[PDB]
């Protein structure tokens, strides 16, 4: 697999949508049982899971994003653990959807397993609220471990759900699949894929490329962290991007401010506060 040498370009992404999506996923770190909670322009419709065993998933309706699915990213397992452990092994796509993927696709076991525990509930709830809200757009959002799950979900929606995917917004995204997977993401949802990295965050560097993992094309890197200075680094694994500035192995920037919305996670803002910073 290659590494892009394209020079960085200005950030072209909608920063109001990023700010909104950041709040929608921060809220999944919070108790989300309140009827009709409003986050930004969006209304909370449904919540699944909790934090242990399975990631919390919130479903919203948004005038700008449509039916928005947001996936919590708590430490079900740790990404700073022994990399020989089975969590990090590459494996085939699950039988539910393997027929849609090109030969040779591989995914990280720990992330695929987490998505597989959620996918049938997500599909059932999304279809229900698309019908009830007369909404064709589906947006998938995730942070941290949840961003890798959300990337798999976004592909699953594009491949298997009638109407496909509208957009995906991914914060502090770990690597998820191999070279073949990464290029299939570009092919299927490249124009819909938004990966946002804050500051010195280390999570987008794991699992390592030495284990066969590869990011899809493009990310927007906020630097310095929590600022509004950001550029787009085109192509897969752009050599001019985050490794030019030493990563910090704590969660500070990872749980930082993304275009005025904090994703502080379990010790963040509950309820989430779109645009408050
Ligand atoms: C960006 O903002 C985040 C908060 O969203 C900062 O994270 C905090 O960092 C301090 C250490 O300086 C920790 O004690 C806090 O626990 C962190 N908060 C959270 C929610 O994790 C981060 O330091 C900021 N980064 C920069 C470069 O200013």
């Amino acid at each position: 697999c290659g590494s892009s040498t394209d020079p960085p370009v200005p950030n072209p992404y909608n920063t109001k949508e990023i700010s909104l999506a950041a709040g929608l996923v921060q809220q999944t770190y919070c108790d989300s049982t309140e009827n009709g909670l409003k986050i930004g322009d969006s209304e909370l419709l449904y919540t699944m899971g909790e934090g242990y065993a399975r990631q919390r998933v919130n479903i919203y309706h948004s005038p700008s994003l449509g039916i928005a699915v947001a996936i919590e990213g708590t430490n079900l397992f740790s990404l700073n653990s022994d990399l020989h452990d089975a969590k990090f092994w590459q494996e085939d796509p699950n039988e539910r959807y393997i027929q849609y993927y090109p030969k040779g696709t591989k995914l990280m076991h720990g992330f695929q397993q987490a998505y597989n525990d959620l996918m049938d509930d997500i599909f059932t709830a999304v279809k229900k609220y698309k019908k009830e809200k007369n909404e064709k757009r589906v947006t998938v959002i995730g942070h941290s471990l949840g961003a890798a799950v959300a990337l798999l979900c976004a592909m699953d929606i594009e491949l298997r759900m009638d109407g496909g995917l509208y957009k995906t917004y991914l914060f502090g995204l770990p690597r998820l699949g191999n070279c073949t997977f990464a290029s299939f993401v570009d092919q299927k949802i490249g124009d819909k894929f938004h990966s946002i990295i804050n500051g010195r965050d280390w999570v987008p560097t794991v699992p390592p490329r030495a284990l066969g993992y590869q990011h899809p094309s493009d990310y927007v890197w906020i630097y310095p962290g929590n600022s509004t200075s950001a550029k787009l680094y085109p192509g897969q694994e752009n050599v001019h991007g985050i490794l030019t500035v030493a990563r910090e192995f704590n969660n500070d920037d990872h749980q930082g401010i993304y275009f005025h919305t904090q994703i502080g996670a379990v010790r963040g803002e509950c309820p989430a506060q779109v645009g408050a910073h």
